[PDB]
């Protein structure tokens, strides 16, 4: 390949210390720059931007310019748009030209020429003439560096980018392990990897000062290489990190090319406040995991998605969740002092497992309630109100038993209200048991007869209508 | 003026998701953000001396920025605080003319003495968040509030704890070695869940209750006694469970 940077170059004439590398200037001058005596180079840039209603002004930066070097600009509306203001400033913000429009009103051009060492220039361009909201504007931006043709260029856009390019990072993450979820304080904790990688020119060196092709910082963050080595670069956070984080395999290497690279084994709790439990243990989740830039998106900006892994992992032995899918995307959110920054979302789809519960709850219940309804076949009553008597503290006997599957979350849940329903129908049938009983004890017992005859095809009505309206306004 | 002025800051603070109450310890945890605004012309500096617009300050607290750029800053605590405090996006920016401006996303546990579950459960609670200046008054001093968000967010699903009403003020406070400073407090009113406690409690109860009536119609008093008898056991299972 080839190479970049800067150089210092000595020359001289009859002078045979040049060689040694050590000659300072001395006589008169003998050779000149040749590209002095042409015309220089020109560079052309078009770009399309859009105001919309609440971004009515936009800004971008340009290169350094080198004294004696000429700059314009020139805006057009796609349509019927109405023309903008235009105006360049330095850095700082002192102004420095301002938009002239010409005699045919459909365009706004600029010109200025550069006197100091070194120039930064930054391009205005704003719609803020007052607040009406037109929608869509859209416009057409010209933009050159020793470049007069720009009314008319002919050719397309030569050289090289009169703006500044934000930098592009590539990003992955991928998860190994679930290691909890706390379903009080919703928060959940999990185990993964997350790499980086990223090119930057102002990082390379020289072999030759080391005698090596990699250069390497290990155990240590983003932003502490950043301020030992006194140059940007893209450090990051997770949004919702509680606590501290446990990394391992933390290293930061680069190339002399200038190509660099980040990798973290981390181990972090997230918090999770969109949990929602109302149907449980019916119920699903999403786990989302949040890593923005801590810089603005003209600086660094998420480019593409890395898979160097299976984004889930597989792991021996059953899992209490279950992932049912997953998927990665990259946005932008609003960013403290202005601006925008980039944010790298995973979402995971997760479940638990149903047999489980069924199996553990749900056939019990049903043959304890099959107990206490089949006991109304008897015709004396004093054996069915034992058995009743009896089935009650067996009804309440499991389900303090199985209080340990019971989250404690101050709101009532599916299973909570499908054991009230239970019990109460369990009560109802003592209370008839002992009605029956006194009615028998009279002499009434066609009555009773009767009154069992009811409950039997009663009974499993309720429970089939009260099952139906759960689901009716629980999953539909 | 021919006196000397006390600085005016205006301070605004939100709060996310409540995320535990201890009720034994009586103190609870709270997760939101805090923002503080001010102008200082001593802070104000020249742009070509930088070529930027914007100088600012990460991962330090005020304090530490304050004995960094040897001036006085307007620094603050939690009054209730128990232990460390969690704290992200932290950053201090300022801008030439010397308009400043605080941030900060906190975790923070806070003792609440004032805690009273004498009617539980049908208690309420009041959750009371103080943030008092280090300084004193007269060099700086809380004037506005601001309303960058909503003070109690939204989020998905049920909560224990219910939010009735909040409420924002300003006051002023003793301070050590005399003089005053400033306090903002935020307030939140709070209520349970009346019918998970209602439906989960009460109903089972009053059947029990109702058991144990009804069995006085039989006049067979052997029946009467062994479904008493049970009826205790029962009584004893549903309060242990
Ligand atoms: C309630 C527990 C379920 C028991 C099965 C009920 C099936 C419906 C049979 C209805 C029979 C009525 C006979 C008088
Ligand atoms: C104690 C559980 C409540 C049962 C309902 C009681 C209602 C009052 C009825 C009084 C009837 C007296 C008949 C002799
Ligand atoms: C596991 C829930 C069982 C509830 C009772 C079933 C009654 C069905 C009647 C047809
Ligand atoms: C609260 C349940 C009331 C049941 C009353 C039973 C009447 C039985 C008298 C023979
Ligand atoms: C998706 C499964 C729907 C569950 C509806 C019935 C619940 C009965 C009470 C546990
Ligand atoms: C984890 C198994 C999902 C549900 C299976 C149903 C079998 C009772
Ligand atoms: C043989 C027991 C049947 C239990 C059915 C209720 C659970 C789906
Ligand atoms: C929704 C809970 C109702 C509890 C009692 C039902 C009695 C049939
Ligand atoms: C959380 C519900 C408040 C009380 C409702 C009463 C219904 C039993
Ligand atoms: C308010 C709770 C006591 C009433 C329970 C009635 C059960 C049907």
């Amino acid at each position: 390949t080839y190479t970049t940077g800067s150089f210092q170059l000595i020359l001289g004439l009859n002078a045979p210390q040049v060689i040694s590398g050590e000659g300072e200037p001395e006589g008169e001058v003998f050779a000149s720059l040749a590209s002095l005596e042409i015309k220089p180079e020109a560079h052309v840039q078009e770009l399309e931007i859009r105001l919309d209603k609440d971004t009515r002004y936009l800004t971008q930066h340009t290169r350094n310019l080198q004294p004696g070097d000429t700059f314009h600009a020139l805006v057009e509306p796609i349509g019927e748009a109405p023309l903008p203001r235009l105006r360049l400033t330095d850095s700082g913000g002192k102004p420095l030209a301002f938009g002239l429009i010409d005699q045919p009103g459909e365009s706004v051009e600029l010109n200025y020429t550069c006197d100091q060492d070194i120039c930064e220039l930054v391009v205005h361009v704003d719609g803020t003439d007052g607040q009406k909201d037109s929608g869509e504007a859209v416009y057409r931006l010209l933009v050159g560096i020793n470049a007069p043709n720009l009314r008319e260029s002919g050719q397309t856009p030569v050289g090289s980018s009169v703006f500044l390019e934000s930098d592009l990072v590539t990003v992955g993450l991928a998860v190994d392990q679930i290691v909890g979820v706390d379903q009080r304080s919703e928060n959940f904790s999990v185990v993964g990897t997350l790499k980086l990688s990223w090119h930057d020119p102002k990082l390379g060196f020289s072999p030759d000062q080391c005698g090596c092709t990699v250069k390497s910082f290990e155990d240590a963050s983003i932003r502490a290489v950043a301020g030992e080595i006194n140059l940007p670069l893209p450090s990051f956070s997770f949004y919702n990190q509680q606590g501290n984080r446990w990394s391992q395999n933390q290293v930061i290497f680069v190339t002399p090319d200038g190509r660099a690279s980040y990798f973290e084994r981390f181990t972090v709790t997230l918090q999770a406040p969109d949990f929602d439990f109302l149907a449980y243990p019916f119920d699903r989740q999403k786990f989302s995991i949040k890593v923005d830039l801590a810089v603005p998106t003209n600086m660094f900006i998420f480019n593409e998605i890395e898979r160097f892994q299976q984004v889930v992992g597989d792991q021996l032995g059953e899992e209490e969740w279950v992932v049912t899918s997953y998927s990665q995307e990259i946005t932008e959110v609003p960013f403290e002092r202005g601006s925008t920054n980039s944010r790298f979302t995973t979402t995971l789809l997760v479940k638990r497992n149903l047999e489980y519960y069924i199996l553990r709850i749900f056939v019990p219940l049903f043959l304890i309630i099959s107990v206490s309804w089949v006991i109304f076949f008897l015709k004396d009553y004093g054996r069915q109100l034992e058995v009743a008597s009896g089935n009650l503290l067996v009804f309440v006997a499991f389900n303090f038993t199985i209080s340990g599957d019971l989250p404690r979350l101050g709101y009532l849940t599916v299973l909570d209200r499908f054991m009230i329903v239970s019990f109460c129908l369990t009560a109802i049938v003592v209370l008839i048991s002992v009605c029956q009983k006194r009615l028998g004890a009279v002499g009434k017992q066609a009555v009773a007869a009767q009154i069992d005859t009811w409950v039997l095809v009663i009974y499993p009505l309720v429970y089939s209508l009260y099952i139906i309206w759960v689901y009716l306004r629980f999953f539909t």
